[PDB]
């Protein structure tokens, strides 16, 4: 691989150039004959003492660099003391300063993350002397009274304890911490969200009473330490909602939407230093479109734009009067203008990627580079119109990182 | 292996089998993709193997491989390529090689159409007249009218790179951008240099905002010449909106026919470096970036000032809202016209459809998502949903240096 690579931005001519990319380790998915750039997902197996001496050395040396002590007496300490935890117990325990590191690198190294200028503001909670699905639910309660805050919401991240022998997981059931709930009808019809029609279905299998609404939050389903999963109802007053008004259509409120305030990954496994942390709910405040766009607009989500359209009287018959666009740009400017009222954090397109671009050149100049997944970057609407769109993106995979793993009911032996 | 790609709002998978056909660089490695660089970066016996894999695939096309034809043309093309270091195709092979280049276009959502295209020869011109010529015959047959027809016009291939012939214009029509004294751009920027050339070679502008800029045409490596397309070949349409009175005041146009003219097309490893092709636009090439990239016409606040919008905080969206109105007007202004043009509701819709045919009898589409998905309302197409393996297969067009960069001139 060469030593320097450039990018360029087309709408202003800037060229910046990679070094970082030289410490990437595990695949992209792409080869020299074929790139897999769009394509979304390119048991008792853990890592063993031989895989985890380097990785964990790896991460022990970044980190010992980051604060300006590489090579020191703390440094060599530390990998003495790292290596002979392996030997013996053939796993290690990070130290509270190296598990905040490593969370917020893990952010900062996130390619398809539009939001990381702020990844050094992350409120790390330690929850790895958690036992029980009961201890679960109080620290992700706690997390999300703190990330909310009144809706000047803070970026939190909570961490329980990492894998062991991969049959003692800690897994958040729920792909996020705040979800509606989606029910199939007998007629085919959906009611509620349908993306989590499925999850849905093993809440109500594992003895949820469905209230069976187009709004209904859906309770956390939480794993401790390998155990069959428990059912918990998030107190309401901590899901703080957001019912969307339009600036101008007063007949906007009266289609009945509403959308929680707080967006908190719960499904994605952390790995810092070859450790995997298989329960780690992050959470930092909304882009409108994710919303107005996706949520709302996806054929295969609240699906909504008919019926818009038909209030705001547009020519639905030919497809090139572009009613779907207009149609969309009203209900992001509810969006936007709905969560600004009620003083709840939100940034609209333009404003992320513009602060993007930013964060991405300091990095380059800071750092080296800055791997970013252009596919996900670009906003899902007015996508040229943004500043990403022109600017060329390298994508590679630096650790710590945060990783896709399987739905915990495909894999759970249950007891 | 067989490689597998996921819609994920229909669930639909397809199976690709013909990525193991290419052999090009994408430009990425397993640790580093370059999916979204614009541009990542012959002797006899670099060519025969080339020619040998174009006719190997030509006659298995026609359903005739190993045969009697197909040995006696692989044999005709090793005795032409030892005995003039390089060989001639045939005309039935420059039609299935430029169809070919077109359907192996990654970053083509038009490719629907691919078989239907109208293939020129021009590999007996000599001068930039007879350029110019064969040009004009592109253009009034592409045109039509308004009932646009795609095409290609393929001139002599590269020999020693020292007689290449080039159109110098990335495309045949497009407007003339002038750098003026207090500062900014009128007519198009993008095209300020090209325009400048243009001057400097005695070229006497307008100095208007649509001023449709001469043909500058190199042949076999000579200095290039100017010419004007006569302008009733010049189809050209004013944009207007169906409910905003006043946009028509705005004075905009643009012409019909999307001809791109810089690229270079590769056909059993010979060089094609002038070979103009066009089809019909798609609607957002006009009304996004033409019109509302910051580095092109730029008209985004004064579309959103007629309509009055709040532009003091981007969270109104005002630009989204003027975006959608301008690509509004564009469509409209287009099928008034009976010019022919595609939404990119339509297109990508097209393009969907066109995969699943692609899968279906040949294994695969190459696809790039970076440049398939329009350039507005993304998720509310269908290729934004639809995951895409991006490789290249040959025949293929190809970009290349600009001309002024490697001429000396003379
Ligand atoms: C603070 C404000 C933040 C903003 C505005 C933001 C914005 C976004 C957006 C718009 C996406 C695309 C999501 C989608 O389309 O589903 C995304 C993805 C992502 N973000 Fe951020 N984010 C923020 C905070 C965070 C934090 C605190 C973390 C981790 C500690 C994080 C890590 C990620 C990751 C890992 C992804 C990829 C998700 C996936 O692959 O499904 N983000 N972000
Ligand atoms: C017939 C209607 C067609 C439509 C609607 C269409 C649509 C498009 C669009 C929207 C783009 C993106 C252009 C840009 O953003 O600059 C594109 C790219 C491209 N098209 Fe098509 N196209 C058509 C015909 C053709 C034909 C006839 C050819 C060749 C014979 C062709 C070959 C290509 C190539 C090579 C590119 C990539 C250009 C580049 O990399 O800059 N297309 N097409
Ligand atoms: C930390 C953070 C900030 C932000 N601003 N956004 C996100 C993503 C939020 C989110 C919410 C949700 F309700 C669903 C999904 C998803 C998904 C998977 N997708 C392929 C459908 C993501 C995370
Ligand atoms: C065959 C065809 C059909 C279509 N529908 N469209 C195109 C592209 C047309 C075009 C016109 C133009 F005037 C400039 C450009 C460009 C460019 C380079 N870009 C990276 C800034 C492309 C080609
Ligand atoms: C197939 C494609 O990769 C898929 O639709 C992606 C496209 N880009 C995206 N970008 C973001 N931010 N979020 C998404 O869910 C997607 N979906
Ligand atoms: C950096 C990025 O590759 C560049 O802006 C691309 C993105 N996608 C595109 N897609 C199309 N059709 N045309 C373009 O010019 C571009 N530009
Ligand atoms: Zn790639």
């Amino acid at each position: 691989c060469p030593r320097f690579l450039k990018v360029k931005n087309w709408e202003t001519e800037v060229v910046l150039t990679d070094t970082l990319h030289l410490k990437s380790t595990l695949e992209t998915g792409c080869t020299e004959y074929i790139c897999m750039g769009s394509i979304m997902h390119p048991p008792e197996d853990v890592a063993t003492k031989d895989q985890l001496f380097p990785l964990a050395k790896e991460f022990i040396d970044q980190y010992y660099s980051s604060i300006k002590r590489f090579g020191s007496k703390a440094h060599m300490e530390r990998l003495e003391e790292v290596n002979k935890e392996i030997d013996t117990t053939s796993t290690y325990q990070l130290k509270d300063t190296e598990l905040i590191y490593g969370a917020k690198h893990a952010w900062r190294n996130a390619s398809r993350c539009v939001g990381r200028i702020q990844w050094s503001k992350l409120q790390v909670f330690d929850a790895r002397d958690c036992t029980t699905a009961h201890g679960m639910f109080n620290y992700i309660c706690n997390h999300v009274k703190y990330a909310t805050n009144k809706g000047n919401l803070r970026s939190a991240i909570t961490i329980f304890p990492q894998r062991t022998d991969g049959k003692h997981d800690f897994r958040v059931w729920n792909s996020q911490l705040i979800r509606y709930a989606g029910y199939k009808q007998p007629d085919g019809s959906t009611l509620g969200d349908p993306a989590n029609v499925q999850f849905t279905e093993i809440c109500i299998q594992q003895g949820w009473k469905p209230p069976r609404g187009r709004f209904d939050v859906l309770p956390l389903l939480l794993q401790a330490n390998g155990n069959d999963p428990e059912l918990f109802q998030i107190p309401p007053e901590l899901v703080l909602e957001v019912p969307i008004r339009h600036p101008k259509f007063e007949w906007f409120k009266d289609l009945g939407l509403k959308w929680y305030g707080l967006p908190a990954v719960s499904n994605m496994l952390l790995e810092i230093g070859g450790l995997e942390f298989s329960a780690c709910p992050f959470s930092g405040w909304y882009m409108g479109t994710e919303i107005g766009v996706r949520d709302y607009c996806d054929n295969s989500r609240y699906n909504i734009l008919e019926e818009v359209a038909k209030k705001m009287n547009l020519d639905m018959r030919k497809t090139s009067s572009l009613w779907k666009d207009q149609a969309l740009v009203e209900i992001n400017i509810a969006v936007l203008y709905s969560f600004q009222s009620d003083k709840v954090t939100i940034v609209d397109h333009h404003s992320a990627t513009e602060s993007f671009i930013k964060h991405m050149e300091n990095e380059y100049r800071c750092r080296g580079g800055c791997p970013a997944d252009w596919v996900w970057i670009v906003p899902p609407m007015s996508g040229s119109i943004t500043p990403v769109f022109h600017q060329e993106m390298l994508n590679y995979r630096l650790t710590p990182s945060f990783e896709y793993q399987p739905d915990p009911w495909n894999t759970h032996v249950w007891k």
